[PDB]
């Protein structure tokens, strides 16, 4: 496939837009906090990282769901990494929008982690995506 | 591949609903079991009530933790519910779905069926 110059094509294009910024939790905050940050900072997803900056895994509010399905209110005090997806599907700077949805598609779920050079360097949602095909 | 009537014949007409007094644990329940994000909230008669999600959940036990699988769907739902048509295209719902920022966009006097951020984009490709 070929792609044309300023048209939103590219992982490195949505971040100049959005952001590069991370926002992340430890893997020893519960469940029930891990949601409380979903809140504060209005988002889906929070990348789990240890106190070396590996990255374990990723907890989204489908997560949330199947925890509290499973074990009700006892599940908000059990630690985010009992509930959190610890095999993590990423992307780099250049792969494209249309790749992306490939991956959000067949895979089932909506948040790719971007990489370069072994670093996590952005996150790229849905939401993004979408907005790309319009905007323009 | 882009009115609402072309996704419907291709995922399905039905549509997963809870009535109002059904707790929002029992809610977060049957979105699990059905594999899904939403579940419409209608009363004995058949009327929409309200729309309640995955992200309505996040805000109740943000807000007040264990108590608030108790309490009832209708305190956590959004009453204002917005919608599509038939003949509304892939086009107009991305741009509803940005614009107000949620993920679900019921069909419509009567309801019949629901469009997710998930059908439009697998349309698109
Ligand atoms: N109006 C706009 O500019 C945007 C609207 N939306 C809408 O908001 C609703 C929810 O959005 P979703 O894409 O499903 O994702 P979301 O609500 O998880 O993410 C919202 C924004 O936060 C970012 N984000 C998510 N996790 C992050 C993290 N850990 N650190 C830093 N940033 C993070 C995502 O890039 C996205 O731009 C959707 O209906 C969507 O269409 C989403 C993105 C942008
Ligand atoms: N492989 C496929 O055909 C599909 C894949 N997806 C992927 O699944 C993940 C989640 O999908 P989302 O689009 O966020 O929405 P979702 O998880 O709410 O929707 C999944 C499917 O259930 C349907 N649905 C949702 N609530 C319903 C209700 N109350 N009654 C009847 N049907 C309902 C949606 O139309 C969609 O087909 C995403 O990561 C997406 O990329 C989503 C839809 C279809
Ligand atoms: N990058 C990813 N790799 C693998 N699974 C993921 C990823 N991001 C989200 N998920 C999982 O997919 C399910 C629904 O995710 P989401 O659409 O991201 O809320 C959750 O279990 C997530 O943990
Ligand atoms: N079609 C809709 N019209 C109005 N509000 C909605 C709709 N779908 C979802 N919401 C609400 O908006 C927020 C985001 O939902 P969602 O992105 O669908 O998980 C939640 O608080 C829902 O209660």
């Amino acid at each position: 496939n070929l792609y044309f110059q300023g048209m939103a094509t590219f992982v490195k294009d949505l971040l100049d837009r959005k952001g590069r910024d991370v926002v992340t939790v430890g893997p020893d905050v519960s469940i029930g906090e891990a949601a409380g940050t979903l809140h504060a900072h209005k988002i889906g997803a929070v990348v789990v990282t240890d106190a070396d900056g590996v990255v374990l895994g990723i907890f989204t509010e489908r997560d949330l769901v199947k925890a509290v399905a499973g074990q009700g209110a006892a599940s908000l005090q059990q630690s985010v990494s009992v509930a959190m997806t610890k095999n993590v599907v990423r992307c780099q700077h250049n792969s494209t929008t249309d790749q992306l949805m490939e991956i959000m598609t067949g895979g089932r779920f909506r948040h790719v982690p971007v990489e370069e050079n072994g670093r996590l360097a952005g996150i790229i949602s849905i939401g993004d995506v979408v907005k790309a095909r319009i905007g323009e």
